[PDB]
Formats: structure tokens, sequence, C-alpha cells
């Protein structure tokens, strides 16, 4: 256990109005999210480095975050149904996250709904950088198995050499989450999910016909078994069904809808 | 929350705690945990200070009623503010870890240890109540080499750190009885002969795989440990739960018969506080 964490600490008075948030706090000319609690500065030092409008802003550490005040796309897909149009634009948003780190050799290797936060806006942004990988050409590819369980690549799951395109894999399966309103294996136990996710391979949708055929490919691109084919996010921002994608205004009635189911 | 605060107010002790106790010192963070001195006795004790309210006063009445010499028992409570304070007891001698990670017990003093952590388990579990959590972290010791059981505190989200001590039942999300400590108790065994818990260097997520799968890990060097040894940690790491040992039936294992008395723990308190002065 080292200090070298003290070391990009900033050093009560340059922020107000403290109010509880969460099991995190609010505070102010700018509203902020203040996390008071070796993967930690991973965290803060990948978050510094990848600034984009897509990605939750780290403000400052003494952890500053911006407020982002919709909440998760947890609490969305859990409460509503989202059209297909919806669905178009939270997949761009999260491809030109994509695009952004993978271009900076970062994998996030933790992408799902509950790591989407929302804008009273529409806008959408991702978050939770601590199991980020940062990658080189003296080590392109990763072995350790981390991420959620239900959200895990097979190659990640199976313990074997991978890239960027594990990221592409939990959107599929983020996706899936939009459709259905979980991800698939949900109903069983976190380890039993890592067996079927190695065994089964792509997951099968529960209705695959009330699906239009260009989301079905997209699908596709996103959860293919052979990385290769698997799609990059540069590829699959040029995606058909991107094109169908609302103004992200059409997601405000979204969480709406969530904000007045989840007032217990 | 008006029907709880009345019966609280039954169950308290009257008085003012910030003139009954001094030297208070933060241990951890329901509600916070303080360190703190009892001003008229000197007694060592331990403060939960705190703002499921049904559940609260249940579990006061249960601590008050139910005394054991190998936990930290519950000596008064207060209602200081908003707050109820419950004071418990505490020792001087640190926790189990500082002694692990700083000393080279042997099986005498592991025996030692074991035998007064069952006799905390069985009366637990005659109470009808499972730990959860027995780990070297909980595990308080008195400088007389008194041993104390402590505790004071989903599939979507992220767990900080290696439940390393958590029985495959619990990993699985099976339905799960009081033999879960049982094996948390083993695992504890293992960190009291090697110094560190199994899947240390292991991601958690491969710690929870390897759980499930091979129950414990092979010892680092099993030849170092002797055969009843061997067979005390088979009893309490034994996957079918039906034939891991109870804590009454471990009590009468032949390995708990090569156990030193409490004393021969006091220079092991004396190395990890040596260790950890500066
Ligand atoms: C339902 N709820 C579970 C936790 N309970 C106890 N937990 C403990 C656990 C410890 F490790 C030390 C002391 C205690 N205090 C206790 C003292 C007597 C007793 F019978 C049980 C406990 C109280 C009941």
């Amino acid at each position: 256990i080292l200090e070298k964490l003290r070391s990009i600490v900033s050093v009560k008075k340059k922020y107000t109005r403290f109010e509880k948030i969460g099991q995190v706090y609010t505070a102010m000319g700018q509203e902020v999210a203040i996390k008071q609690m070796e993967l930690i500065i991973n965290e803060i030092l990948v978050m510094r480095e990848n600034k984009n409008p897509n990605i939750v802003n780290y403000l400052d550490s003494y952890v500053v975050m911006e407020y982002l005040a919709g909440g998760s796309l947890t609490d969305v897909v859990t409460e509503t149904c989202m059209d297909e149009g919806q669905i178009a634009a939270v997949c761009r948003e999260c491809l030109q996250a994509l695009e952004f780190l993978h271009s900076n050799q970062v994998i996030h290797r933790d992408i799902k709904s509950d790591n989407i936060l929302l804008g009273m806006d529409g806008s959408v942004k991702l978050t939770d950088f601590g199991f980020c990988a940062q990658i080189t050409p003296e080590q392109s590819k990763r072995s350790t198995m981390v991420g959620t369980p239900y959200w895990m690549a097979p190659e990640v799951v199976t313990r074997k050499a991978y890239g960027p395109k594990v990221d592409i894999w939990s959107l599929g399966i983020m996706a899936i989450e939009m459709i259905e309103g979980e991800p698939p294996y949900l109903n069983e136990n976190p380890l039993r999910a890592l067996y079927l996710i190695a065994t089964n391979g792509t997951p099968e949708l529960q209705n695959p016909e009330k699906l239009s055929a260009i989301f079905r490919d997209f699908l596709n691109r996103c959860l293919e078994m052979d990385v290769e084919k698997r799609g990059s996010a540069k590829e699959l921002l040029q995606h058909q069904f991107l094109k169908i994608a609302k103004p992200l205004s059409s997601l405000t009635p979204l969480i709406a809808a969530a904000k007045e189911a989840t007032k217990n």
C-alpha cells in the first residue's frame, strides 16, 4: 500500500450545498457529484486523459464528477418499453464513447446499463472506469477475467487474449437489456451465467421476430463470436440501424417514466 | 417510527454517555464504531453510534440477554440526540490479522484460537445467528491471551475485494445455514499457517469461480501441516454441507487437544505490536 495516490489529489471551501445521494453527494457555478469513500488510481488517471462529451467528466480529487440528474439507463430499461428509434439513439452515443476510448487504446471492460448516466436534456454519458485496460503495441491484448458476468464477452469469460471488441459485445448485451428489460441469464447466479456465456456463445432473444431486420443485423454484428467478424465501434457507427435514431430529446419522456415508477 | 422510539426508552440506560466514556477513536463506518474507555472502571469499550428499525430493537434485546466470553458482549445503550449508542466490550491486544501477518504461529497456538472461535460459533448458532464474516480481521485478542469474535459491519453490481472466506453455497447463491461459518473458520486456519488467506493474487471474480468449483485451493506447503491439522481442515472445508462438521462436533476434534493455554498467545501479541509500532 503506497501514497503516490496522494500525489494526484488537488489540495469544503470550493463546494457548497452538500446533499446525500445513493449508497455520493450533490454540491455546487456548476452542479457536481462528489463520491466520498490501486484501481482507484487507474480510474482517476484514465478519466483525466480521456475527456469526450459521451463520457461523465472527472473534475477533481481531494472524487468530484459532473452531475447527470436523469439517473442511469437501468431505471429506464427496467421501468419502460423503449422503441427502436430510442435504442438507436442510445447505441449511437455509446459507440461514440467507445470509438473515442479505443482510439486512445483504452478498453472499458464494464459496459452495462448501470454505467450509462442520462441528462435531463436527454444526454448519454459513459462512467465507471475502474476496470479499464490501457493497451499498447508492446501488449495489445489482455487475459484477466474482469467485468459483470452477464455482460462479459465469451473470450473474457474463457480467459483468452482479448482486445477492445469485448466492449462491443457488452454493448450488444446492453441493447438486449433495452429490448427485454434484462441482460440474458439475469435470473441465474453470476457463476452459472459465466458458464452459460462460455458454452452457448451468442445469446438468443426471447422474441426475435418483434425486432426489425435492421436491428437484428446490428445485434448480430455486436454479438458475433468470431472477434475478427464482430464490428469495431468505428464500423458500427456507420451501421444503417443508427440512421433510424430519434433526437436525444425523445429520451426525456423515458426519464420521466422511470422517475415516476421509482418513487420507493 | 414512533413505536420503535417508545420501546427503546424502556431498554436504554439513563445518564450521559459523553460523561461516562473517554478517548473516543474511530475504528469503522449500520453507523460508526468508536473505541473508548470507561472513566470509572478503566474498561476498554467499542461504541457503535447510529441514526429495519424493528430489527434493531430485537438485536439489542438478544445481545442484552445472551452473553458469551468468546464474543464482545453488550454492556449498555444510550439515546444521544437522534442517535442510538450501543456499548460493547473491547480488547487491547489487536486483531488476529496483525498476528498472522507479523508472526509464525505454531499448531498449539492455532488450535487454541480455533477452540475459542468454535465456542463462540456454538453459542451464536444455538441463538440462530449466522455470522457470515468469520475472518482474522473479526478476531480480537486480549492482553491475557483472551480471544473474542466481533462483527460491527447484488448480481449487477461490483464487489470490492476477494470474498475468500465465503463458502461455496454462499458463492453459488444457494440457501445456506450456520455451517458457512465453519468453512470460513477453515479458511482462517489456512491464513494462520500460511500468513495469508487463499486467492490473494487472484481477481475477485476468478476467486468466486475457484471457490464454487474446487472449494478450497491446495495449500502452498501441505507437508508443513501435521496429519491431525490436515484432518481438522478437511472437516471444516468439506464441500458437502451435511458432511462438514458443526461447531459442536468440531469442538470434539482431536486437533484442539494439542491447544496450548491462552497465555501462549501473549508473545504473539507482543511481536505484532513491535512489528506494527512505527
Ligand atoms: C439477529 N441478530 C444477529 C446478530 N446478533 C449477534 N451478533 C453478534 C456477533 C458477534 F460476532 C459478536 C457479538 C454479537 N452479539 C450477539 C450477542 C448475543 C447473541 F445471541 C447474538 C449476537 C444479534 C441477533
